[PDB]
């Protein structure tokens, strides 16, 4: 049987427990905060679980659990290797670079010295973003200002400014198929060319249940983010797409 | 020709150098903390390398080079997989359990009432470790001790030891030296054998093995990716640096 893994339940958590029981598909809660996880001891909550969704709104909990999950045998829909790729921007640029997708010209800093070098040669102006869990700058005293104020220690995502002719897009990617997107809201019928980009940016992080969010910009469409446990209450209606159903459903057909 | 990613020179890194020059192996060093890494274009630093070893004493730093020179296309000794398995012992004891290896009673807890409910369990005393260094002795201490690693609690069994612990250099799929953490623990088909699968088990490379000689046999406590081994020269009589060195020099590419 098919097993949610949870934290706190928000809407999406709840359409979940909705569709699977319309859809008569057996499955269990799992409160991960009190689930004991000993190597080499399979837990009673975790008895007769075939496959696994990890839904937990804390990063770091999702991650150990479902690490957890790969050492009991189980397979789970978002495997770590997807979550950890997804979860960092740096890994998921790395990716869609090794994978030859579009995207903002982007770079890396380890001390705040080479991040001024970088802002000033991409040339003003230019954005910041953290690494991990969003500010143009303008000049160099801006740069200086905001640099001041585990794996993630002292690094500096830098990325190119871009003009966008045209609204950002979220495509909601299940297994080999885009079944959604939106205008970040109106509903954006999918063509052949976002489809086509959204499955392989899905691939190139390893594959799953993801959302690839894009920009429409004056060199064309270039890939911004690949989120690992996408939400979708209000999409539902936006769009009005099953999109619960089919990640029920992608995930029961891993079965194992 | 070779390149050695470093941030601060060690006694190690300093040796590195050195043995490289005796060995006529072409390389170069370069210097992280000012290595401009961009996304689609290659850095004059890095004109001409074919392969490098990652050597920054910053695990944050070093993963991150690691990444960038897997988009290069550029073979890194180490790569960034095994790196993030090493320096996270939740990811190094899932892997080795996997790979179905030896090692302590282990657990992870991800809020405080559940490591408490644990430590109870596994019965008292208890260690308890950071994810990325304490006995607890009984109930009272273990209240009073109470990015992707928050609010993360590793506990493990405590372990009766009739023998010291061991460190075993693995390259590739060589154990080539081994010390009483100091004497020279002379290697033993049994010890080189379970110190080249927990290599293998995080992915493979250059790794120390750190090993407990238990009452219930050998078990794995830890797997480092960026080995240290200044004393260890002396005391083993063996070149740890060349080994190294030509380890990765064979993967060019
Ligand atoms: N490189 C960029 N250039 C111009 N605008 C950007 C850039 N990166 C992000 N933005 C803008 O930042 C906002 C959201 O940024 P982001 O941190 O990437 O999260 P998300 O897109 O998932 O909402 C959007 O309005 C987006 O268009
Ligand atoms: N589970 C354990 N039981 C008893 N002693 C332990 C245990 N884990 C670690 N130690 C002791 O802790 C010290 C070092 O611990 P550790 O954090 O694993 O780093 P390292 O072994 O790489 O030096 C050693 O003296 C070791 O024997």
């Amino acid at each position: 049987m098919l097993a949610i893994l949870y934290d706190r339940i928000r809407p999406d958590e709840r359409m979940l427990f909705e569709r699977a029981e319309a859809l008569g598909l057996p499955y269990k809660k799992v409160y991960v905060p009190a689930l004991p996880m000993v190597l080499g001891e399979r837990p009673k909550e975790l008895e007769g679980v075939t496959v696994a969704l990890e839904r937990c709104v804390s990063q770091s909990r999702g991650l150990a659990a479902a690490r957890y999950l790969t050492a009991l045998g189980i397979p789970v829909v978002n495997r770590p290797e997807v979550i950890e790729a997804c979860g960092d921007k740096w890994a998921t640029s790395v990716a869609l670079a090794k994978a030859g997708l579009p995207q903002p010209k982007t770079a890396l800093a380890t001390d705040r010295e080479e991040a001024l070098r970088l802002m000033e040669a991409f040339g003003y102006p230019v954005v910041l973003k953290p690494v991990i869990g969003x500010x143009x700058x303008x000049x160099x005293x801006x740069x200086x200002x905001x640099x001041x104020x585990g794996f993630q220690h002292q690094l500096f995502y830098i990325q190119e400014y871009v003009e966008k002719p045209g609204r950002d897009i979220r495509v909601f990617v299940v297994g080999e198929r885009a079944i959604a997107a939106i205008y970040r809201a109106e509903n954006c019928p999918l063509t052949e060319e976002v489809a086509r980009l959204s499955v392989k940016a899905a691939e190139a992080v390893g594959g799953g249940v993801v959302a690839v969010d894009l920009f429409e910009s004056e060199r064309g469409l270039l890939v911004n983010e690949v989120n690992h446990t996408m939400e979708f209450k209000n999409s539902v209606h936006t769009t009005g797409v099953d999109i619960p159903g089919e990640i029920l459903k992608y995930a029961w057909s891993l079965a194992s």
